């Protein structure tokens, strides 16, 4: 089945764009990445950086995850991110999301060999 590392890339990477380009980004992306298949994932962050710059955070600042886990890392630098949050108009199967574009530091949980990101914890 899909690895946790490949699931991270499918849910959270969008190297192909520098920022979300319209208020429709999120509905388009959330859909095409298969995130609205069984239900509407409520919150999801997209990261508009290179995969290597995102994999490198697993060697930057070590911070506790929100849940208390010790395998989280905060990026030394701000990154271009898009947060997608479900709207009051959202009704499965028609998920509807609000697109917010920002530059913030990200916090991911890493695991494995090579040690790469497996979960997006937060943006700061």
């Amino acid at each position: 089945k899909e690895t946790a590392a490949a699931k991270f890339e499918r849910q959270h990477m969008d190297s192909s764009t520098s920022a979300a380009s319209s208020s429709n980004y999120c509905n388009q992306m959330m859909k095409s990445r298969n995130l609205t298949k069984d239900r509407c994932k409520p919150v999801n962050t997209f990261v508009h950086e290179s995969l290597a710059d995102v994999q490198a955070v697993c060697s930057q600042k070590n911070v506790a995850c929100k849940n208390g886990q010790t395998n989280c890392y905060q990026s030394y630098s701000t990154m271009s991110i898009t947060d997608c949050r479900e709207t009051g108009s959202s009704k499965y199967p028609n998920c509807a999301y609000k697109t917010t574009q920002a530059n913030k530091h990200i916090i991911v949980a890493c695991e494995g060999n090579p040690y790469v990101p497996v979960h997006f914890d937060a943006s700061v």
